[PDB]
């Protein structure tokens, strides 16, 4: 699988602008494009030796730990430290069977119990999305927990709260150009800070927002979408329009219609 | 007022497209765009300096005669031929009052007894727009029969249809990029045919259209124009998307919100 490298070490804006520019690139195919939003490749027919891309993350601890990403939906699947390889619990066979392609020479493979979703997450870190914080800081330690991990280092609750940061920081601003801009503004002012609601929403309606637009007429919604502003109220969005500078990839929910 | 020529004589669909380039210029002022879709001047505030522009046609006969064009809406609002000048008449007295600017230095001015919309045209014709050729030829007959009025030379049916093709040729090419391509390809093959029914219901709908965009939700309209389709069929407009290619030009309906 194709490899796109990241150190939090001397990060600059634009080496993470970089960085989010070439995952994105490789997360989609230029095949599929609707009211100029990409969508990513659909899961069924995709060959699984496409399926995959791997992000391998340093820090200036120099210790470094690879994510996978599935291209269906831009999220981490599972990681590899050193010698040993975790895996989210699959969430169906087809899904079991695929993460078996990675890591294949890791000498440990363990599939957690737990899955990826933010729910069990933060379950398991004994704190909310909104309770911890984000920027170059954070995700520095997050490697470091990563790869402590697979030494008994790592404690569950600071490895869940470590995939909640490395997920945001990576999957999330990797859909959104709105949380990529976050992420953005960390960095330059060395800011590290907890996500505002306008970042929990869209992060919970990625999957929904995907939907309205591939099944909108003509763009507009059947039924608004809302949303909250920064500092947290509603707001609704009834067209694609005001959505395009926002979102940067959607996942495959139905064929484009004629 | 800015005077921009065109002649029916050798004309190419470059040289067509070309005059209704600088109409469009005239028009507009680029100070309002919504939608990516520019709209003219409010009719509330407009000095008269700035209320009218002039085309004047010539043809291969070698007579000329020139259209006065209104600011706000694009709509013919009188001629000069010669030493006479004829307006429709003026549905209110801001109207009445304004083309008394107008052709000041002609002898002859004359304010006809009906006004220049479609129905009351097509019933002084004695035939709908469906039945009218159009192109560059009926465009050149226009010319001498709109000249000839001002020497006893032409019915009242034929001054009619001479207006009739001079409005959807210049005004209504000028509001629509669909209307301008259907009169390029009657210039390309030298064609001449009556407007087929995506013509008719553009015209019919122009001033729906202005307001459903500009009264839309982020692009989404409340309820779906209809409109007809060359082969006669409905379709339903749900989104300002779908125009951005058909309109060119907007009447002011609202001031745009923030």
């Amino acid at each position: 699988y194709p490899i796109i490298n990241f150190t939090t070490a001397g990060a600059t804006v634009q080496s993470y602008t970089n960085f989010i520019r070439a995952v994105r690139g490789r997360l989609t195919t230029g095949a599929d494009v609707r009211h100029e939003i990409p969508v990513l490749p659909n899961r069924v027919g995709l060959p699984i030796n496409q399926r995959f891309i791997l992000v391998e993350l340093s820090n200036h601890a120099e210790l470094s730990v690879t994510l996978a990403l599935d291209v269906t939906n831009a999220y981490v699947v599972g990681y590899r430290a050193g010698n040993s390889a975790y895996f989210f619990h699959p969430d169906n066979q087809e899904d079991a069977e695929a993460i078996t392609h990675l890591f294949t020479d890791v000498q440990n493979r363990y599939t957690f119990a737990f899955g990826g979703n933010y729910d069990r997450l933060e379950q398991l870190a004994g704190n909310l999305r909104e309770n911890i914080e984000l920027g170059n800081g954070p995700l520095e330690e997050a490697i470091s927990a990563l790869y402590y991990y697979s030494t008994g280092g790592t404690q569950l609750p600071t490895l869940a709260r470590s995939f909640i940061i490395c997920i945001q920081m990576i999957s999330e601003a990797a859909r959104f150009q709105y949380i990529e801009g976050e992420m953005r503004t960390r960095i330059r002012y060395n800011r590290r800070s907890a996500p505002d609601p306008s970042v929990i929403t869209l992060e919970n309606s990625w999957g929904r927002l995907s939907t309205a637009i591939q099944e909108s007429n003509q763009g507009a919604f059947a039924s608004p979408i809302q949303l909250q502003r920064r500092n947290g109220s509603k707001f609704s969005v009834y067209d694609v329009s005001i959505l395009i500078p926002i979102i940067a990839l959607m996942v495959y929910r139905c064929a484009p219609p004629p």
